[PDB]
């Protein structure tokens, strides 16, 4: 009716949390000494996946159900430009991981995701590396960028329109 589904509201938070640990794992790597970074690393990659898999879900179930409606109703250009932002936020969360797998993979080592080893390339690439590092920085950072631009418009909704926009996404009815 007029929230998004449960499971639609339960995966938004959840990979607002992961996306959270993710960047704290690589913002306060340096805080931790050299022998826990490979549990830092460990940590970071593991929510990335996370992240990749329930961004892929998430979209999976925006094509399977209606968009709540906002009340009051926005103009339809307000909304499709809202559903175009969605999208860039779509593509940005699952290039980002992506990036991040492509790198593991192409730095030829073992590596640990939720506690088991993963493939990687039975020789390196080192233009290859160097080049997707730059890009998962510039795509990280854009994401922060992106996501504070999208909680801001929601507050801006919640509290400067007082419309549903936010109640629609929050999990009690209020
Ligand atoms: C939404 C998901 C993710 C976010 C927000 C994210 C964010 C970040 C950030 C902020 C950094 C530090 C960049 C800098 O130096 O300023 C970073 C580094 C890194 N990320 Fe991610 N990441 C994500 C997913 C992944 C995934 C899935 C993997 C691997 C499977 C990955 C592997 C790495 C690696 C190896 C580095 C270290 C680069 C280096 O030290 O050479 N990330 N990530
Ligand atoms: C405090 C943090 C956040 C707030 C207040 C917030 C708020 C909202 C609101 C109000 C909507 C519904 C917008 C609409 O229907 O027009 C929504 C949807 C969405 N949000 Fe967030 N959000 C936050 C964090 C995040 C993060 C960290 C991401 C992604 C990394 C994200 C990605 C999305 C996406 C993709 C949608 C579209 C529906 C969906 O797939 O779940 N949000 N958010
Ligand atoms: C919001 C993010 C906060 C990051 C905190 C990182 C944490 C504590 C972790 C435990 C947190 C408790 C809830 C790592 O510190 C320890 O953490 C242990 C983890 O078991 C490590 O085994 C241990 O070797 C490490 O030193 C604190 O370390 C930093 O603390 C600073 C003083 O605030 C120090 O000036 C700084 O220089 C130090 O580096
Ligand atoms: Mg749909």
């Amino acid at each position: 009716e007029n929230k998004y589904s449960r499971l639609q509201i339960s995966i938004h938070w959840l990979v607002f949390l992961l996306v959270i640990a993710a960047y704290c794992a690589m913002e306060f790597r340096g805080f931790f000494p050299r022998s826990d970074r490979p549990l830092i690393n460990m940590i970071h990659v593991s929510c990335g996946i996370s992240i990749l898999v329930l961004m892929v879900v998430r979209l999976l179930l925006r094509l399977k159900y209606p968009t709540p409606p906002i009340i009051p109703k926005p103009k339809p250009m307000m909304t499709g430009l809202a559903h175009l932002g969605h999208l860039v936020i779509y593509l940005l969360f699952i290039a980002l991981p992506v990036i991040g797998l492509v790198m593991m993979y192409n730095r030829g080592n073992p590596w640990f995701a939720f506690g088991l080893t993963m493939p990687y390339a039975s020789e390196a690439n080192f233009e290859r590396v160097d080049s997707l590092k730059s890009w998962h920085e510039t795509l990280a950072n854009l994401g922060y960028f992106v996501i504070g631009l999208h909680a801001a418009a929601a507050l801006a909704h919640h509290y400067f329109w007082k419309d549903n926009t936010l109640l629609r996404m929050m999990p009690r009815k209020r």
